[PDB]
């Protein structure tokens, strides 16, 4: 089966980056190798996130529109509904078992070491409505601040995709289209024949990605140099972050997956092993989600317009690897100053780490901009920070897997609904 060659390629692919990576980090090292032939090392795993990263416009616009455009309003509403409480209760799950872990094997027991909240949602809304179409297609809307020793914070749009605000417009002009009746036929199909099309370059991408993988990671590893001193004071921080994906991703959401539909779940994830490991190597949401949907629709047997709908939104909003890192990360913070967690401290951590998973961008280090929200709302010091920055590297990426994870499990899930 070639999709099983696929899968033994990547499988191959992340194996022997970590064994390329080690490899050359142990002999030369980067400061062997320097700036001119570093950036040649790790140039064929940044052309996969570029190749991926050019298709996320037409794939996330077209198949939101044709999939939105495809069911009838009442039955899209529905099954919105149903995808966003299964985000939701996945989230609240990541986030209690992040703190959980965190309160029992205490990663800040031997303590030896922005944004306002207020800004960051009206952002999120900001973004959700974009004021420019063509703009939201590489462009955010962000908030800074001035002093005029008042801060008064000024907003204009920064660099990278909207893919919040894609989304939204997608599924709302793909109503639109719905309720246009036979005139808008024209519209569903074009879309649907551009969506296809883009699929056809999914396909040629995907047998890049064992190739942009195994310098993807390995690249990272080189970069990242004194793995071992960061092992030996954040090491226990570490295990409760990366435990609690593997906890949350190999037993959790597998089980949920089982209860509803009784099929293998662990079947359903070997047919998404390839996006897996390519949400691993870029530890961006969005570059993974063209590989998602791909394996998603062909390796399992989720339907067409269940997938197109589903992910998209889930890419942006169900990241439970996030809600995770940041569950841990504020436990953690708080066991290093010292500070007691009671039960209202813990309640309004998970409700504050799943809003805020919604509001994190899906990108590479995006999941750290929204753990400053969580501390100031539960009254954590916020110098502590700057450890996480240092393991964000490794911890983003498992995060990134669980991310995905939790989107694809999504559709299985109401594919059986609608079936
Ligand atoms: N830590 C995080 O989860 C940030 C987002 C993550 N990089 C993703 O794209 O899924
Ligand atoms: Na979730
Ligand atoms: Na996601
Ligand atoms: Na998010």
């Amino acid at each position: 089966l070639r999709a099983n060659l696929l899968v033994l390629l990547t499988v191959v692919a992340v194996v022997a980056g970590v064994a390329l990576g080690l490899g050359v980090s142990g002999a030369g090292g980067a400061l062997a190798l320097g700036p001119e032939r570093l950036s040649a090392f790790v140039f064929p795993g940044e052309l996969l996130l570029r190749l991926l990263r050019m298709i996320i416009l037409p794939l996330v616009v077209c198949s939101l529109i044709g999939g939105a455009a495809s069911l009838d309003p009442g039955a899209l509403g529905r099954l919105g509904a149903w995808a966003l409480l299964f985000f939701l209760v996945t989230t609240l799950l990541a986030s209690a078992l992040g703190v959980g872990l965190a309160l029992a094997l205490q990663p800040g027991a031997a303590s030896a070491a922005s944004k306002e909240v207020l800004d960051s949602f009206l952002d999120l809304a900001r973004n959700i409505f974009p004021s420019n179409l063509v703009s939201a297609a590489f462009r955010s809307y962000s908030t800074t601040y001035e002093e005029r020793r008042v801060k008064v914070p000024v907003g204009q749009e920064v660099e990278g995709m909207n893919i919040l605000g894609l989304v939204v417009f997608a599924i709302v002009f793909g109503v639109a289209l719905r309720k246009l009746g036979p005139e808008g036929e024209l519209l569903i199909r074009f879309f649907n024949s551009f969506n296809e099309a883009t699929m056809v370059l999914v396909s040629w991408i995907m047998w890049y990605a064992p190739v942009g993988i195994m310098f993807l990671v390995a690249g990272k590893i080189v970069e990242m140099e004194d793995v071992g001193l960061l092992f030996a004071r954040l090491g226990k921080y570490i295990l409760c972050c990366l435990l609690g994906h593997a906890i949350h991703g190999l037993l959790v959401l597998p089980l949920i997956y089982f209860l509803f539909t009784r099929k293998n779940p662990y079947r359903f994830l070997w047919g998404i092993v390839t996006p897996l490991a390519t949400a691993f190597g870029t530890s961006s949401s969005s570059a993974t989600l063209p590989l998602m949907m791909k394996c998603v629709e062909e390796n399992n047997g989720v339907a067409k317009h269940i997938s197109r709908f589903i992910l998209p939104i889930g890419a942006t909003v169900n990241m439970d690897g996030a809600a995770l890192f940041q569950c841990v990360a504020a436990v953690f913070i708080a066991q290093l100053s010292q500070q007691s967690l009671d039960f209202v401290k813990i309640i309004t951590i998970l409700v504050t780490a799943t809003a805020s998973s919604v509001g994190a961008a899906g990108i590479p280090a995006g999941g750290v901009l929204t753990l400053a929200i969580i501390l100031e709302a539960v009254n954590l010091p916020v110098d502590h920070i700057s450890l996480i920055l240092a393991v964000d590297w490794l911890v983003d990426r498992s995060c990134t897997v669980l991310n995905v994870e939790g989107d694809a499990l999504g559709a299985g899930l109401l594919q059986n609904y609608v079936d």
